[PDB]
């Protein structure tokens, strides 16, 4: 078999406070199957180091899902409690195989929408501006469909080496840090004041390909899912 995730101790914590779900919304594998050794091409420890995810289809998806810790329930919270609740990540996005478009990698979900996605994405037209090949944050400020229901932002251009990154929500704003300097500083969430079902994600959740069968692959070094009090 490949070597389970779990076989060193980088990755626990989250797994600890994790359930996964593949190939889609449904449950591959609770906290304690991930902290006991599950493993596969899907998910498995790469280069002795990463927790790498790979994921072909559609709207498939291969992501950790923020869970209460130690064995349990899902866990639901505000962006307004007063805490921060912060997810730190450390990932290497490999050049993406043809056929993929773009790869969210991080996100705060709630039970209703995506308050947040961190993607990656081959090309894309941001405010009149043409990027390629580079990672975006994707703020919901509405339910809608129309543009106005999202800020986009363009975070880096994709790197060869580890690029980190640093969501952070406290008193309805949100905060991104990528490779420790403040990309987004403060953005609205007041949007969804009084939603308490939100929940930290990260993996790979292949949105838009162009093939079927392209297989979406990102590879972590870190990451960690923390409620400062
Ligand atoms: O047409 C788009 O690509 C549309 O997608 C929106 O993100 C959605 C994702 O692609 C996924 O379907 C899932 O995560 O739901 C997202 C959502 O509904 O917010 C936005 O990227 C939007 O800007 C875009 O028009
Ligand atoms: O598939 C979706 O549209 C969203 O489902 C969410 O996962 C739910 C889902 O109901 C599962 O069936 C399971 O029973 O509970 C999941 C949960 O953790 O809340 C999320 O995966 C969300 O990202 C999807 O957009």
């Amino acid at each position: 078999f490949l070597t389970a995730v779990s076989s060193i101790d980088t990755f626990l914590p989250v797994l600890n406070e994790a359930k996964l779900q593949w190939p889609t919304s449904a449950l591959a594998a609770s906290s304690e199957e991930l902290l006991g050794g599950y493993v596969g091409s899907q998910f498995y420890l790469q280069d002795g180091k990463y927790m790498q995810f790979q994921i072909a289809g559609s709207s498939n998806r291969c992501e950790l899902r923020q869970m209460i810790p130690d064995g349990g329930s899902e866990i639901g919270w505000a962006v307004d409690d007063g805490t921060t609740h912060t997810a730190t990540s450390s990932i290497v996005v490999p050049e993406q195989v043809d056929g993929v478009e773009e790869v969210t990698i991080m996100q705060i979900h709630s039970g209703e929408a995506p308050q947040l996605r961190i993607s990656w994405i081959r090309s894309k037209s941001l405010d009149g501006v043409a990027y390629e090949d580079f990672i975006m944050s994707t703020v919901r400020i509405g339910t809608g469909d129309s543009s106005d229901n999202f800020v986009k932002t363009h975070l880096a251009d994709r790197t060869a080496g580890a690029m980190s990154f640093q969501i952070d929500v406290k008193d309805s704003k949100l905060t991104i840090t990528v490779n420790g300097n403040v990309v987004v500083n403060g953005q609205d969430l007041s949007f969804w004041d009084g939603t308490d079902s939100c929940y930290f994600k990260a993996g790979a959740f292949n949105n838009n390909p162009t093939s079927e069968s392209a297989t979406a692959r990102i590879k972590f070094a870190a990451l960690a899912w923390v409620d400062h009090h």
